[PDB]
């Protein structure tokens, strides 16, 4: 999951995360969470998704 979701904050741009408002950051640091999570899942075929 460390490495998916430092994986997906440099692929998304400082300047669409940061200069917004301020309670913009923590909603993409949860998108970013929620996307690892269910990606890491997919490892375990039949007992995850």
């Amino acid at each position: 999951v460390k490495a998916n979701m430092l994986r997906t904050f440099s692929s998304i741009p400082v300047s669409r995360i940061c200069k917004s408002p301020n309670e913009r950051a923590r909603l993409y640091f949860l998108l970013a969470w929620f996307h690892a999570i269910i990606q890491e899942r997919l490892r375990y075929a039949p007992l995850g998704w």
